[PDB]
């Protein structure tokens, strides 16, 4: 009963290996079944090896992490940390600390009369993020803003602390880097909205794996880390220790694949709007059941 | 497009009519579709009447509830809140706070040198519940003490508060009550494990309604009560303001359904070891990917 993980690498086969021996080291022991690893090109190539029993488990990113589960017998369980202290990131909307609004619905209405900053319209987090949960979801628009104007994260929260704009986008891992790059300018900043966290990325194994295996693994990574040895380890893979997840990580991800693919229908040319409002209005279902969820999910507060 | 909503009556004809009539008619209007009921006899028939579009929205008891998906296009959508402020209770596990136990842990071992209160062995909270996440999750008994003693939580908690058992189970609707009780020998108590939240009663609607209904029910249930007519209004069916809901509310009671139904195979007579094995082993399969969830969901601190 050996075992696969799935590992990319970007960091491309020199920087990758001696980073993660010692993990598979610690994993064989615990587990006391040998643990090789899939290195890869890409997530395409992995999902496959799930999809074949060859591949095991492994780091997805949410987006691969969710197709796995589309296509490959996917189960989040768990969710990687920051060495740093976590957890993924939430995206924002930011007026500076000088201004009367507190309320994504103050900003709402006296929009027409307020210039905004948007993120790259190729950022997940300045721009698509956003995109959805403050623009779709209320049908209103980067249009309706007296102007607007696109740009970095670390750009706009400074637009927006020298008040050269009304309110702007980001997330809370470039307000973060501020409290280095510019302190005292993060401190002339004020967010008003919060996404649902963005989460990191997950460890996905295979469903198909047995009881006994599962408890293993399972128990390996919820617990690896107490250990000073252990600790220090995960850090030369710019871990913390692990949150315990689920596919439900991936409901923020999910609705995006699906507002995007919604904002693709609108546009697709050869199609007749009789079978347009079936698809769209099938979207939206979707959508509305997982802003549902996600309310639960805010709703055990707690 | 008019509306039926589900209620059984315990309370019976008399008792329900005046407590509800209201409710209906600020539903017909904000609504504005017309709201009658179905009054019942029981879950049985309720279920059955969405089973047939008869009826299209209910307050089950999570029980009900849950068979309500399982049978007849169920989407939990809200959690009913206690009039008094919500939302369930906890199960417990209690010793007196002069005690030097904190954990499970600490019980869990000193255990066959202590004396222990079990609820009613036909309580789901004094006795099931723990029964499960307590004992049932790590392969121990109630056998397993000194003495045990069963008993009603009253009892159980001034008990453990006089000193006369070392720990018992209780929950925590009864530690309420004891603040008016006995404030002074619950003062005395010290809890030291809580079960999942087991929470209230749903509010289900038939998954195949409109995309448009819904949203107004779910609008509807979600801001009702933020008047003081309507708050008043919620009372005289003894209810605070609801919370945002889904199916994920019944994973507790998936779990004991299945720790019940685990059970009685290990039970099953005319039942032959191969064929056990199979179904036992495929029960708690369940019950290991519904305790990872309770974690994830945990995890989300937060």
């Amino acid at each position: 009963k050996a075992l696969n993980f799935g590992i990319i690498s970007t960091e491309s086969q020199q920087n990758l290996k001696p980073q993660w021996t010692p993990f598979l080291q610690d994993m064989e022991k615990k587990l006391g079944v040998k643990v090789n690893a899939f290195f890869a090109p890409d997530y395409a190539g992995i999902i496959q090896g799930m999809r074949f029993n060859k591949v095991d488990i492994a780091w997805y990113g949410n987006l691969s992490a969710m197709e796995a589960v589309d296509r490959a017998n996917g189960q989040v369980f768990a969710q990687t940390v920051a060495a740093d202290g976590s957890p993924g990131y939430w995206s924002v909307l930011i007026v500076n600390k000088d201004s009367p609004i507190n309320n994504l619905n103050d900003l709402l209405a006296k929009r027409k009369d307020l210039t905004f900053g948007n993120g790259d319209p190729n950022s997940t987090s300045g721009f698509l993020v956003p995109g959805y949960y403050v623009f779709a979801k209320n049908n209103i628009s980067a249009s309706d803003f007296k102007r607007t104007v696109n740009a970095g994260a670390e750009t706009n929260a400074l637009a927006v602390a020298n008040k050269q704009v009304d309110v702007a986008t980001n997330n809370t891992e470039n307000l973060d880097k501020l409290k280095t790059s510019a302190p005292e300018k993060l401190k002339e900043l004020k967010v008003i909205w919060k996404s649902p966290l963005i989460p990191g990325d997950p460890i996905v194994w295979r469903k198909n794996l047995s009881e006994t295996t599962k408890d293993k693994i399972y128990d390996f990574f919820m617990n690896y880390g107490k250990t000073p040895e252990e600790k220090a380890v995960l850090e030369r893979l710019g871990w913390a220790p692990f949150r315990a997840s689920s596919d439900l990580q991936l409901v923020p991800i999910r609705q995006l694949a699906l507002f995007k693919e919604m904002q693709s229908v609108k546009d697709n040319k050869g199609l007749n709007e009789q079978d347009k409002l079936a698809k769209t209005t099938a979207i939206q279902a979707q959508l509305d059941d997982l802003d549902r969820l996600n309310n639960a999910l805010s709703a055990m507060s707690s």
